[PDB]
């Protein structure tokens, strides 16, 4: 029986067989008062002493958020859909040790993605005791709030002010300064990861005075707060905010009238209309996302990052090969999960418009014309395979790359890989090859568990992933030092070497994207 | 009705229509004295004077040679056998001048491959009217003695010297010198290139004081003199001059009388047991070659290189993805081209036995040792891979990167390629790969003819060797400027900088083979 006394409180954990060894697990620990009724929109408040074992058996309810309901019955879909009830009271965390208990653990935290609209701590990709296991790491991962109940934004206004859910996130890290020792871990040793919006928020938590002293060193699988659905500006949030006011009837002319009103719907009122908040949206749209908020974010987060004004520490940020993919399925015109996809033309063309709402028609020739010069023009997945790159270039891929060039201008040691396996159990269709979100089981181990179907080499690849990034935790250096490894170069304007991650062998290659990011980067931002 | 002017008489052409213009060939013209009787064994006699209008209309007759009966009817192999009569009187050269005549053109001299046993130049794939038309260089191209009639070696014996087809070779390129201009070639813009045993060639004329005046650049595929093929030792050549003498009734206690007997016997004679002047062959033995004469060749070739002694100027060297395979039909047992040849680990024990005779034991679990550490054992096509490796990176790929690592270390300009395309036609069966010989018709520009069946990305990617190869050879820098193609790096020691060359897109790439030929190169040489 396990039993570890935290600042707030005893907590009771319970013992899980990992690979005939023992990791205990403590689901479900809450980590600040729960945000409802006058506390709701506004910043999580710290949390008192129950007293009282709290007993963490279980996974705790996931945030209120909209679902994906256009696959139902659908595993590659519904596998990122929350596995808990959904509830605001949802302001808990997850830790797992090794047994026996460590003396001074480096501490991994995850942090989810899900567009900042939705997602959960609980997924089964998520689950953390392969680590704890296999590199004797510490996980903790929290279920921050998501949508308008964690990103409304009335600027300025205590009400309302924006980020709730990155302040989540930063009480979370606080919760791990002030209480892993006690579950035998480093508090001066915790690296955050995070994939898509979860990395994003990584990158955020680089940039926040308020986070910087929270945690060591950061992974960004998939994202940074530069990639273009990352931020939503002032203009955008205050039109979003009257827009969802004057859909759930509670216009004012005073605005902390507004937020009262708002605190009186009902969760599920709010969440209907959200996706309405907008005129137009894509398949990539962040309605609810973090704003400048002169608290958590002081400045435009691109002014901060070119003129280096982030925390100093070692980076490790990749993409995968096929970052945009998943989203033609969503809405562009042509494209299923069910067949190959073969558009044409004007159903590429179709697609733009999908994606570039607007986007002047030159905005949209110039991605045409920047992605379509084909070698050559037989090739009948042509316009399918180009419209996944314009999707995983502008939307991930280039803002990574660039975030590492400007980070690493600074004089700290980056390390940038691109992961190009496509998992044998893949339950999308081949075309979409390797998607955005499916390195996550691989780096979370799931691999390394045999009884799962998964091939010998997808578990040697595993293994290797985990090993590099609990040294990256550890150590500041994602090397894998025993098995006549490929060793990986730090990034560096200048050479911008990145190691490939495949279950071949890995090679070092430079400059990834170089023409298509030279586009995005200099020239797209007409 | 062309004729031109040479030192020793005029020469008719004839006009061909290539793509919708005119290069005009002479086919044919000799550049010795046929080498017969008494002049047979000996170095190449200068030509006299015909007077006389000599038909260079149609391709001379090829040298003497064994042929290849593996596979009768097939393509795949029957395309490298002679397609002219076999005759001792094969002492020609062709020429390939674009129309309207050119006024200095950059002349490119191709030496064939074959092991310095077989080839010719009247092959199909080496018919250089293509480059001519497309790029309006000059391309000359010779047929030099293989086997015994070109490489018996009676060591110092004026007799029997050795490395007679080396001075063919020589002999051709000075008559380039003394008659190019008058087909409006530009004598000090010669670049010879070569596949397999005609790279070899070029990289010993690249050693050879009196062929440094006779050309301005070297490209070697496929082959350089230190792979362990291409140079016999003298104590071999011995052993084999005189197991050919004793096979023929021909041993004498004079040496002189040894050849003069040889010089009795018919081409047949000679031929029919060149195979067995050695208790061991391989498929890839070549049993009478290049070797140190004190004329041709002054020093072991190892120590000129080392020791910087060879001509200063640029080289581009390059190798295919799957040298090894080929061979492996000839004799590994388990393989065939028609099946997949699936082998098992015993197979691949043998399979060393057959290309590594002796050899000691632990020489050849050392191979074993290093080729067969599986990532993982799990894969079946696992033996048949390595032993393919085995063969190609012993054979072609570290020798060829050992000579541009060393030649390059004394100041010179040199480039590498790495040429990973399959040929849509190629009649070999798929895990056979990309071949030896297999970029031959790509540098020679037939997928640049549409009425041929190549794809679309052949075409495009034949047209860039191409105009790679040309641009090396008229400026000694294979870059091809204007379709904002990657840009070809030197290869240096220290970064080893490669080009790989597929029809998607090229990438520049570092350390080709590393760990392997650490293996071959430093540790093997058992
Ligand atoms: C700020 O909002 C308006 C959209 O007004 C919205 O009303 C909301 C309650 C919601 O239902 C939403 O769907 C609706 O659009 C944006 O301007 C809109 O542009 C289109 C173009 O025809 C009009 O049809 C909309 O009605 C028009 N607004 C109106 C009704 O006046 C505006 O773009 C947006 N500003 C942004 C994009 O930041
Ligand atoms: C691949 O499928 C897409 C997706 O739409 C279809 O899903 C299919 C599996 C099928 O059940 C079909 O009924 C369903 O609508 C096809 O795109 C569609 O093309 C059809 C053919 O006319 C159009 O009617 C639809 O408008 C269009 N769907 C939309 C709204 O995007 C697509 O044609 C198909 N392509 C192939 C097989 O290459
Ligand atoms: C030099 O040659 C001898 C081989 O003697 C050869 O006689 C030739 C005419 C030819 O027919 C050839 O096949 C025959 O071998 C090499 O030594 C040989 O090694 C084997 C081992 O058993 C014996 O069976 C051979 O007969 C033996 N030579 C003899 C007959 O005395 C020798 O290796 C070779 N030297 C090299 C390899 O350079
Ligand atoms: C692939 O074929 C090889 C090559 O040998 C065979 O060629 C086949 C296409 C067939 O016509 C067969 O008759 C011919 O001998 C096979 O290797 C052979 O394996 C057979 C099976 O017993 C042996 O008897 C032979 O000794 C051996 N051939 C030699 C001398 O190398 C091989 O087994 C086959 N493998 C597959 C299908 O994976
Ligand atoms: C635990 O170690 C503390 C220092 O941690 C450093 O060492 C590594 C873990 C590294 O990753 C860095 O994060 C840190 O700088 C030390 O001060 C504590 O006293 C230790 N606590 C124990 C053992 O109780
Ligand atoms: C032909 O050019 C001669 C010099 O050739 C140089 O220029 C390039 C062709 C280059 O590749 C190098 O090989 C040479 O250094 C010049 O001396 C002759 O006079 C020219 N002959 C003519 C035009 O009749
Ligand atoms: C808390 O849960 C544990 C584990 O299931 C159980 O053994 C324990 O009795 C519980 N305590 C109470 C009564 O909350
Ligand atoms: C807006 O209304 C709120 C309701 O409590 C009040 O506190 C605030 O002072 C008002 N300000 C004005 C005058 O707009
Ligand atoms: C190293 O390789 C061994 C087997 O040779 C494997 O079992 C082990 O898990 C590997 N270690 C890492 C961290 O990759
Ligand atoms: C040489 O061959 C040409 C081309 O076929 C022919 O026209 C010419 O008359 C021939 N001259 C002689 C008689 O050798
Ligand atoms: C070897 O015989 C040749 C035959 O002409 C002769 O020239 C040479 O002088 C002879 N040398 C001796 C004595 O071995
Ligand atoms: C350049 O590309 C064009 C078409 O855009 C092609 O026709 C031409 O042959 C190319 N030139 C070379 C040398 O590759
Ligand atoms: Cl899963
Ligand atoms: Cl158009
Ligand atoms: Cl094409
Ligand atoms: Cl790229
Ligand atoms: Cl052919
Ligand atoms: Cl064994
Ligand atoms: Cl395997
Ligand atoms: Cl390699
Ligand atoms: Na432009």
């Amino acid at each position: 029986d396990i039993i570890i006394a935290t600042k707030n409180g005893k907590v009771r954990g319970m013992q899980l067989t990992v690979f005939g060894g023992t990791v205990t697990a403590f689901l479900g620990i809450p980590y600040a008062q729960p945000p409802l009724g006058r506390l709701r929109f506004k910043k999580p408040q710290s949390l008192t002493k129950w007293t009282d074992i709290w007993n963490a058996t279980k996974y705790a309810n996931s945030c209120c958020q909209n679902i994906d309901q256009s696959f139902p019955g659908f595993h590659g879909s519904e596998m990122w859909n929350p596995n808990t009830d959904l509830s605001e009271d949802c302001l808990y965390l997850n830790v797992w040790i090794p047994a026996p208990k460590p003396k001074n653990a480096t501490v991994l935290i995850w942090i989810y993605g899900g567009g900042f609209q939705t997602g959960t701590s609980s997924l089964h990709v998520y689950d953390g005791k392969f680590l704890a296991r296999v590199e004797r790491v510490i996980v903790v991962s929290m279920n921050y709030r998501v949508g308008a109940l964690g990103f409304l934004a009335l600027p300025g206004n205590p009400e309302a002010p924006g980020n709730m859910g990155l302040f989540d996130q930063q009480l979370a890290l606080q919760w791990v300064q002030k209480n892993i020792a006690a579950f035998g871990g480093n508090p001066k040793s915790v690296t955050l990861f995070g994939e898509s919006a979860g990395a994003a928020s990584v990158s955020l938590h680089l940039l926040s005075p308020g986070s910087h002293s929270l945690f060591t060193r950061a992974i960004l699988q998939s994202g940074s707060f530069n990639a273009p659905w990352a931020v939503t500006s002032l203009y955008e949030a205050r039109n979003r905010t009257l827009n969802l006011a004057k859909l759930t009837g509670c216009s004012r002319e005073n605005e902390t009238e507004i937020i009262k009103c708002l605190r009186n719907k009902d969760p599920q009122e709010i969440l209907l209309n959200e996706a309405f908040v907008v005129p137009y949206g894509t398949p990539l749209s962040v309605n609810f996302g973090p704003t400048v908020d002169g608290d958590f974010l002081t400045d435009m987060p691109d002014i901060l990052l070119e003129l280096g004004q982030f925390k100093k520490t070692q980076i490790l940020v990749g993409v995968n090969k096929d970052e945009g993919t998943a989203f033609l399925v969503y809405g562009a015109p042509g494209f299923s999960k069910d067949n190959n996809s073969i558009i044409t033309r004007k159903e590429f063309q179709e697609g733009l418009k999908i994606f570039f709402p607007g986007v002047s028609e030159f905005g949209k020739e110039s991605i045409l014309f920047h992605y379509t010069d084909w070698v050559d023009d037989q090739r009948p997945e042509n316009y399918r395979e180009a419209l996944g790159d314009v999707v995983g270039d502008y939307n991930f891929i280039c803002p990574a790359l660039e975030f590492t060039k400007k980070f690493s201008e600074w004089g700290n040691n980056a390390f940038f890989y691109y992961f190009e396996h496509r998992s044998s159990k893949l339950p999308w269709p081949e075309w979409m090859g390797v998607m955005h979100g499916y390195e996550i089981e691989f780096v979370f181990g799931l691999p390394l568990e045999r009884r799962d179907q998964y091939t010998k080499a997808e578990e040697i690849l595993s293994r290797s992933i985990v090993k590099r990034w609990a040294n990256f935790a550890k150590y500041g250096n994602p090397q894998e030092t025993q098995n006549n490894s490929t060793s990986w170069p730090v990034f560096k304007s200048t050479e911008q070497k990145y190691l490939t991650l495949n279950t071949e062998s890995t090679r070092i290659m430079t400059k990834l994207r170089a023409q298509q990011c030279r586009f995005w980067t200099s020239f797209f931002p007409v």
